[PDB]
């Protein structure tokens, strides 16, 4: 086989970050999407695969890692087939879309698969701070890499099968996504607890006092994050007030500035002490025999962040920081 040679070849290129703008303007440009995707997916696959291989033989040789490594090898090769094919042959295009689908389905379970490797490492070698910083370093990178691959793939398969441009909404109403995510979390909250905090939403459009706040974003990434946040805020609120009557609302604010769009979600669930806040974001210290960390990645992915600060004995605030302008929303990608 050729795999390690290909990996070596394509790992000399640097993956290429795109912006929301460049992502929009892509969506008949199917020849052009293809000729781009056939270089770039291998680049991105090569690069992360190269980094998997820098892991110590004690990690590298465990079943989890070796399995997901087998998926990446097949996906690379799967796309190799197409390096010398013909962009003008409308059935070459037709069967590449099929090929991307099969790849997206080969990888659906990397999250819980890798989670197994964390779990085995944890009982196999220990949960020390140094192990943990490396797991953290590796997984933020790997999962961020993966997020971008799916972004590429979803943009192609959705556009090449009028308002939304595949997974991007160029007029995303942020309150709307807030309410939806809330409704859904509230549904689960009512099932498992038979009580649930209300929602208040206020907007602050700096430049434009009374216009509803819209942006260019990938709404499902935003739903993902809001949803996680609402689950956490509901849990704490409900459970901190079991012996008590009153049940405080979850208060969200959506602020729109010159460069940030920010979303705060304040609760009164009684908080977390400063010392325990880092762990909530740790893959290792929160795996036990998508999550905060992964929500944060989604924010980081287009130059955003997702930050927690608590007041122990009162509650927790959670901010999602996003770039307001499409021009500032550019993929954050790791490189070998
Ligand atoms: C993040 C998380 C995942 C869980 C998964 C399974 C079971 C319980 C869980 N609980 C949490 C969870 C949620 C809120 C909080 C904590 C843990 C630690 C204790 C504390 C009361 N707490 C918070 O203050 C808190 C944390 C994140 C957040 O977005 C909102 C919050 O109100
Ligand atoms: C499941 C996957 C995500 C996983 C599980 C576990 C790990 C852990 O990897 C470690 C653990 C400890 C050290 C310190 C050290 O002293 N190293 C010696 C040099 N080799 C380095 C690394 Cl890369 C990574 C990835
Ligand atoms: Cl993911
Ligand atoms: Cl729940
Ligand atoms: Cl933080
Ligand atoms: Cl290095």
């Amino acid at each position: 086989g050729s795999a390690p040679k290909y990996i070596e070849h394509f790992s000399k290129f640097s993956p290429s970050p795109l912006s929301m703008k460049q992502f929009l303007d892509f969506g008949a440009c199917e020849k052009t999407s293809f000729t781009f995707l056939r270089q770039e997916l291998p680049v991105r696959l090569a690069n992360i695969m190269k980094e998997i291989n820098l892991l110590p033989d004690r990690v590298l040789s465990t079943p989890s890692v070796q399995l997901v490594q087998s998926w990446y090898v097949q996906s690379l090769l799967d796309i190799m087939e197409f390096l010398d094919k013909d962009p003008e042959d409308h059935r070459t295009l037709s069967q590449f879309t099929d090929a991307l689908v099969t790849i997206r389905n080969r990888h659906n379970d990397v999250v819980p698969t890798m989670a197994q490797g964390v779990l085995e490492y944890k009982d196999t070698y220990g949960d020390d701070p140094v192990s943990n910083q490396n797991i953290q370093y590796f997984l933020d990178r790997f999962y961020l890499s993966r997020i971008s691959i799916r972004m590429l793939i979803n943009q192609h398969t959705l556009i090449f099968d009028p308002k939304h441009i595949g997974s991007i909404d160029p007029n995303c109403n942020v309150s709307e996504v807030v309410k939806d995510a809330y409704d859904m979390a509230k549904l689960l909250c009512d099932k498992y607890y038979m009580a649930s905090p209300d929602l208040e939403i206020q907007e602050i459009n700096a430049a434009n006092s009374k216009q509803p706040i819209h942006m260019v974003y990938v709404p499902s990434h935003l739903y993902h994050m809001l949803f996680e946040l609402f689950k956490n805020a509901m849990r704490a609120t409900v459970e901190s007030h079991e012996s008590s009557l009153i049940l405080p609302p979850i208060k969200v604010m959506v602020a729109l500035g010159e460069e940030d769009l920010s979303i705060k979600m304040s609760d009164r669930g009684g908080g977390v002490p400063l010392r325990k806040i880092e762990r909530l974001f740790s893959y290792m210290y929160s795996t036990a025999p998508y999550g905060l960390p992964i929500s944060r990645l989604y924010a980081k992915y287009f130059q955003g962040d997702l930050q927690l600060f608590s007041m122990e004995g009162f509650g927790t605030d959670a901010v999602i920081y996003l770039k307001a302008l499409s021009t500032d929303s550019v993929e954050r990608l790791p490189v070998y």
